[PDB]
């Protein structure tokens, strides 16, 4: 573990990273024996420094779920990060592309929390029990490091590559339907350029709910009622560029639409 | 395009790389001037000399769905092969690692036709006409060329095609709409992929009428029996010896199969 | 009944045979007048002594409900055992094979309590009032001791408790008819078993109103959070090295592991 | 192969097996040599002994699929009898169980031909295409050899093991449900001694029939229109004894029910 210190500066230069839309060297890079605790403090810092500066806690997202599922990736379990109030943009919106570094759009669903929820030993019936309702959400991830390379914990420190949040669609309640069925067509420009099951999220898109809270709980933070908790993308992120529409379709489910800008 | 011989070379090439399980160097480096009719010929070729060999067409399939789809990719519409009777594996079975070389699975929805298809000007509407029944099929694809333009590679190589496993819930193909069938793909209990049917060129059937209109101009049409592969909702995971898989189709059922 | 030092060295021997993964010789060899009673008793001290040791109890299972039910059979009545935290395992999890001896799986469904569950008298309303979620479940039994009067070793060795894993979908007790959910399961891709939940003694909740009432006389209820396997509703399938396990619950989702 | 001469022979053998309700010694005892082949040989020739004395053909039924399936039974495939008319019985109905020897009840879904089925290259398409009716059949099987070993061979000869049929509960056409998931609840005495789901018969209940018109083929067989084809049982069988009720609860497609006097 590094001293404190070094966790606030390399959170300034990632703050600074995004602010100027310009990436840094990779942090495993230049740190070569950062580890995953140190990754978290990192995050902590950046998302503690943005708090500060006027942003708001409006929940959290389980990422690297496909990876951490997949045999052939090194990863062992998903990551989280830190959703604040002005990652979110409205379903249909224009979203502002030189905000952005290398933006891409990743298909989820979202957890509206009526009850919190407190590791350790949360389990997906505390899930159920204090889930409000499902929705669709889509995120906006992206990245303050160079990918040319660039690793885990490097993500985990960028705030688990958070950026964007679009929410939209037909809000449900968590008994409504089997949630591991639900299924999405992503469409850019006219074309559907991912598919996928939210069974592909860790056999059921509310695992990584229960799994975040216990990961919190030793840092006596727990998930708060009325925080959004965005579970995980069931398909592989799709770069955003000027000029492209997005549309993903999740049938009886609704849909989510934007467009660069 | 290149003489009629160079074609039965290059497949006979394939054919003995297909039987040693072992691969040849790259046919568009060899030959750095092959083109598509070029690479549907040394298909053709090869298709011949199997079924010459004692082989039956069972059906086609028709591949790089995605890719044709994808606007990040180069490939401009799909490919298509010839499924053969030998590439046929039972839902349930244990696949024999050794006959194969780099092989990887697909998830994919199979037309059975009860009337031919002919193009030019096959639609939609014409597919829905002649199909008897939809079943879940899953695809064994490999490589017989070396991987490290590669297009007409994988082309001659018929498509990729290996082995094929039909399983799970027959239907009509007006019970429910194609568009939303979706599947789980299982490795060693792990989810590997997932996927939607309508990821497969907007609709699972659009390959099928595709493939009908390619055939035309050679007057070959696809045949009533033959089993059509439309494409893949999933990319193609490998296969290992000792892997199980098991497809969820939801429900639909599923295929399983494991290799020894 | 047997002294409690008799007890508790039984559970130890119990206990070493588990960490050494060596089995000991059946109990009722070594101890041919041993009762139910002392069986319990054993399996009470061998649980105290686990929990001693840093783990927790998270449930209760029953068990031996199809021979409890069979009428050729001598088993009267099922058994039960505590599920320990280290005993769970995740859906499409890695399963140590080496940390077991004689493995095998079973398909249930559990029942996450909300509220506590107290004999005598305790009924299957009960059990629905007190039940948040069912949901599917695996059981990986093991023994102990050799396998070549033996229902004493069994319920001695904690009612052959070894591994739980839970998947697929929660439902709320109400949300359909629980006697008529389905399973197929599968190993190694071929189904090797199946069965319906009415086949755990015609109710799956029937074994938590029972379990309840066994317990009641110890002054021992089954306490909110807990969570309680009924039964199998197929025989057990051997578990070895390099299985995958697919347990297809229909409707309800399904559980897969694989043994490395 | 055994001359015709032999097969005949073990046919009369069998034969007086049956009526006088005295099991034989295994066959594949007295002739260590006895192959797949003369199994099917044996049959044919008691089916046509059979037939011969007044009985007539009404299907056939596919057996050992379970043991065929399980990894641990050297059984690589299953097997196939043919039904007579006086195999069948009423649903609700006494059954004489002086007539069998060691009777055991097996859970069934029976396939009505509209149409002929012959191989070879017979498909579960085909099958479909020909199936008037599905309904639910139990089979009473039996053995005329001694089990103490008995092996495929002695169950191939004896006809597949058959001896009684029982028809009932409600008929469908093959499109009107997933047959995959059509499950079953057997009870005797009021007990449920058994359960089962279709799938298990070799993954879809239909794959017999098609995989039976392909063994027929070569002896220019096929499966005729009118016969009533059994798929497979989805439980272990369970022995039935005098006094003994049986009520087999297939749930929406109705059930089965005899008493054994
Ligand atoms: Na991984
Ligand atoms: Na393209
Ligand atoms: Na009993
Ligand atoms: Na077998």
């Amino acid at each position: 573990m590094f001293d404190k210190h070094t966790h606030t500066l390399i959170a300034q230069r990632l703050d600074q990273a995004e602010k100027q839309r310009e990436q840094i060297r990779a942090i495993s890079l230049d740190y070569p024996e950062i580890t995953i605790e140190d990754a978290y403090a990192v995050q902590r810092e950046w998302v503690r420094l943005k708090i500060a500066e006027g942003r708001t806690l409006k929940g959290h997202k389980i990422g690297l779920t496909s990876k951490a599922m997949q045999a052939s990736s090194q990863i062992s379990e998903p990551d989280y990060g830190a959703l604040l109030d002005d990652m979110f943009f409205h379903d249909g919106s224009d979203i502002p592309t030189d905000r952005f570094i290398v933006p891409r759009i990743e298909v989820e669903l979202a957890f509206v929390l009526a009850k919190p929820l407190r590791g350790p030993n949360c389990t997906l019936f505390d899930v159920y029990n204090a889930t409000d309702y499902v929705i669709p959400a889509l995120e906006l991830i992206d990245a303050r490091c160079h990918n040319i390379p660039r690793k885990v914990f490097d993500t985990i420190s960028d705030n688990a590559a958070n950026a964007g949040v679009i929410l939209g669609g037909r809000p449900i309640k968590p008994d409504e339907l089997d949630l591991r069925w639900i299924s999405a067509l992503m469409y850019r420009n006219g074309v559907i350029e991912e598919t996928g099951v939210a069974a592909g999220v860790l056999n059921h898109p509310a695992n990584g709910v229960a799994w975040l809270a216990n990961k919190l709980a030793p840092y006596d933070v727990q998930l708060e009622a009325g925080q959004i908790i965005l579970g995980g993308s069931f398909t592989r992120p799709v770069p955003a560029r000027k000029g492209d529409t997005f549309h993903v379709d999740y049938g009886n489910m609704g849909s989510i639409s934007c467009r660069f800008v």
